[PDB]
């Protein structure tokens, strides 16, 4: 049971080139009943009409609201770094029920991110996890926040299980080359700080928090 | 800075062809200073004396105790299933401070494993992670247990009582059979992508037991 992604309007869902290729791979055809999401919490049961090289369109039969906006958000600051790390962190954020991703370039990174690429990673992950309401993605200029913030310092574990998790939480995943001293002063003074393989620490940290917050 | 695995005897560490080959891949030569572990908690700083095709030997210069046996053990029963899953679970056991790994072929698996092959996975993961006291591996013929055993189907694991030595039963890819669901309820405490779930669950337990 595959879940496609498109834009609903005027009784149809329209699909971009990327989706049409994915449908040709599953070898669908005109007449087939399919399920799409718009990424804002809705599910559409549709009959495929057109499948062409760079586009497709299906007629909507049924809509179900599958997920509503949460009252308390889980936010993660993802460092703009080597693509393999960045793609991983974004995928895990979809997976672990994060509501908002914020991309920050820490002082020791010279990387950039394409926000359109990040949205594709979110889309493809969500289609796999059957997540109807996609996390939002934004740039973040400054390490300035409100509410409860937890910082994952990758170069040191601190006590995660002692941390207070009351209310809305932002988790700040640290950069590969480490916080500069300016960043560290800024984050010690404003957040709560908490050695394993990068991929394991990130899953365990964000995943424990999501668990406790019942985001998963 | 690599870490090799060898056998310590009378002032030298000897190494097998797997390690010798690895030494050649990383361009080591006779006369270089290397670090080895025995897999028993100790680090050995040695001078590499002989690097041959099938074997190597180094002279011990310094020995440091890195890791001791814990009072309270964390054991995990790993299903014998598709290699890619089994290998991942072995490596996470190494990395998350599990002390002992027991392989069980559940009823809906038809797979088999050689302990020699599992040990190689342990070795290579432990070399990579710089774990000096390697976990032990063995077969578990029956799902028959004593002690705190908790049975996992990859939430409110957060409420599980994890005190004392503990065994964690990770279920098979095809699910527990009826007989298995009954058997496990008679002797255990029943408490996302597979890899994510496996890390979050075993990691949380390890972290709560302070094994990491
Ligand atoms: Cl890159
Ligand atoms: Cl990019
Ligand atoms: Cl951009
Ligand atoms: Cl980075
Ligand atoms: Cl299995
Ligand atoms: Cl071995």
């Amino acid at each position: 049971p595959h879940l496609f992604y498109g834009t609903a309007q005027n009784g149809e869902v329209i699909f971009d080139e990327r989706e049409a290729h994915h449908m040709r791979v599953v070898r669908l055809k005109e007449g087939d009943v399919i399920e799409a999401t718009d990424g804002n919490g809705f599910s559409y049961t549709c009959i495929l009409k057109s499948l062409k090289k760079k586009t497709a369109a299906a007629k909507i039969v049924k809509v179900e609201e599958k997920e509503k906006e949460p009252t308390e958000k889980l936010s993660v600051v993802v460092p703009i770094g080597r693509w393999e790390r960045t793609r991983f962190l974004i995928e895990k954020c979809v997976e672990l029920g994060v509501d908002e991703i914020f991309f920050h370039k820490f002082e020791r990174s010279q990387h950039e991110i394409s926000l359109d690429k990040a949205k594709i990673v979110v889309r493809e992950a969500a289609k796999q996890c059957k997540r109807y309401l996609f996390p939002k993605v934004s740039f973040l200029e400054k390490l300035e926040f409100s509410g409860n913030v937890i910082t994952l310092d990758l170069d040191a574990s601190q006590n995660l299980l002692d941390a207070n998790l009351e209310g809305s939480i932002t988790v700040v995943v640290g950069p590969e080359g480490g916080f500069s001293e300016k960043e560290r002063e800024l984050l010690r003074s404003s957040t709560t700080i908490v050695i394993l393989r990068f991929e394991t620490a990130a899953i365990l940290t964000v995943g424990y928090i999501a668990l406790k917050k019942q985001k998963i």
